[PDB]
């Protein structure tokens, strides 16, 4: 029993974190085989942040302008290139702790673990979602750039996020590991603002299923709804549309609990219209939307507390 | 910016997790140097759970009745002993990944990270507090026993919890790493029930300070309170007494924000009496009490967003 915001074990990623310095800027890099990946803005200077010409800035650098430190060992940079908004620094040493890994670009609504790092040293691990507006509600300070987000499947680390920017609302923007930003954001000091966000409907439903699995039914009702009618209510409450593919993805949780997806939708509709009335679900007074269906299956019992 | 339930990086603990089997019971152990620590109830059988005589059960076992597996390597048990409610299995191999470590018995209100494991394999990491009633609100299933809770300071892992039991309310009970239970709980299948819990006042205050650091002041007021008068309100809301030592511990957060501790107490008093009025603090609609003052200092900026 219980249900927590649960991150993946971070050890396989900890062994990949290094420190990268260029000029007076220090941030984190990801060391996989003989390449260190880091945000390209490591090459910027303070008076040229509004519209850096990264190609022009980088051609002016040599390999020895980049200092890479793994623990208390210096790695020598022997090549470099820019790919989108990341730098790839070829080093003289392959990381002996390189895990089995993939690079993945995730869809909005998917979750991942973040290993927050400073000066190449891991600080903490927490769970986040890619918001529909392609920001993440992270926890990041100066020096955190190059920290990565990831999922683990069996023994394979799927890296999906590298940290680059904080927006004025205190939320975060970054790239996949090929250096492509999520969302419309750029590595420039310009007016950027998160678009209006929405609630991840399929995740709220998954979490209601988690609550049932763990033994709570107070929020259920005898009603059902059509998908179309549910989506009319979703829109009114700033919830993402629920698609038939979402309904299919919720199949296993529906089967384990005996609650049809559209019946759980009627429960959610009533919660949106009436509120919780001072009650909680899985210890929360808000409807939680940063657990995917997969996250629920991963954490919860395969047997419902009936 | 941001503020998340943040666990410690788990890699140093992952390298210590092993699987322990006795009879038909399999659970997790902690492998440090040449000793594997695990719950003593690994030696129980299903028809003798009401009042096992552990001394009598253990004298009937030999070293070779215990199977220890680290990854896909079998470790040979070469000695065993019972200390309180843990078993210490001496093995033929010292763990080469043994971190710098300590065993600590924590006080109620302190937090720690849990590496949930099954069959010796880490599953996930989350943050918990030792509740005032000496339960923890964990997330644990069959096979999770022997999973550990820990804090990390510099390079030193302080182990403080090993998982043993789930109580009828779905909360969890376990021991320090010397095998002493937290709370009145025992490793017997008998009517046990968590005592009435209380809210960890000093932690709620720390988290209100976190909210101010991150730029939110909506809940402050112009009032102050005496410690005695605050504690009269705390008691009414099932909050732990705030001691002068708690006030001293909140000193650094008070200094960083410019809000006297007793002034923050007046803010909290008003929140308890009036509620949040539909507003949130750091994304929560409830008053959060599983961040210590240290946790806030560890995660938050040293500079307040004024
Ligand atoms: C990486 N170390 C750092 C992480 C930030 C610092 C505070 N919290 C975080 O998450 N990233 C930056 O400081 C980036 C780097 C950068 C590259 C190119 C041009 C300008 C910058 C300045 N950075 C910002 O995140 C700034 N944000 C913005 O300019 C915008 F809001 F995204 F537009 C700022 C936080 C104001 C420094
Ligand atoms: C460890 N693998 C397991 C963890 C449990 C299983 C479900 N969620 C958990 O956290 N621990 C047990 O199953 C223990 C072991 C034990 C030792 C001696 C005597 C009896 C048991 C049975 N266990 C329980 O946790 C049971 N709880 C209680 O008996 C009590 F509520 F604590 F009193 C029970 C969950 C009913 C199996
Ligand atoms: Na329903
Ligand atoms: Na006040």
């Amino acid at each position: 029993s219980g249900f927590r915001k649960m991150a993946f074990p971070s050890g396989k990623v900890e062994g990949c974190m290094v420190q990268v310095t260029c000029g007076t800027t220090t941030l984190n890099g990801l060391w996989l085989d003989d390449v260190v990946y880091c945000p390209r803005h490591v090459i910027c200077t303070s008076e040229d942040m509004l519209n850096p010409n990264y190609e022009d800035l980088l051609i002016r650098k040599s390999n020895h302008n980049f200092l890479v430190q793994a623990g208390n060992v210096q790695l020598r940079v022997i090549g470099h290139s820019m790919q989108n908004c990341v730098l790839k620094l070829k080093v003289d040493t392959a990381n002996p702790k390189t895990p089995k890994y993939k690079f993945v670009r995730i869809q909005p609504g998917q979750t991942f673990s973040v290993l927050a790092c400073y000066n190449g040293s891991p600080s903490g691990v927490y769970q986040c979602a890619m918001r529909p507006n392609f920001t993440i509600k992270g926890s990041f300070l100066n020096g955190s750039c190059g920290s990565v987000g990831f999922n683990i499947d069996y023994d394979c680390v799927s890296f999906c996020y590298m940290h680059h920017m904080e927006l004025p609302t205190g939320v975060h923007a970054g790239t996949d590991l090929e250096g492509n930003f999520y969302g419309p954001f750029v590595d420039r000091q310009i007016a950027q603002a998160a678009g209006t966000d929405t609630t991840i409907t399929v995740n709220v439903l998954a979490w209601l299923y988690a609550a049932v699995i763990n033994g709570d039914r107070w929020f259920l009702n005898r009603f059902t709804t059509t998908l179309n009618d549910f989506n009319l209510v979703a829109m009114k409450y700033n919830y993402e549309p629920l698609t038939q593919d979402h309904v299919d993805i919720l199949g296993p949780l529906s089967a384990q609990t005996g609650i049809a997806v559209l019946d759980m939708c009627a429960s959610l509709k009533e919660l949106l219209q009436n509120g919780m009335n001072g009650r909680t679900i899985l210890g929360s007074a808000l409807l939680e939307d940063e657990f995917t269906p997969f996250d629920v299956v991963r954490q919860c019992s395969g047997v419902t507390f009936q």
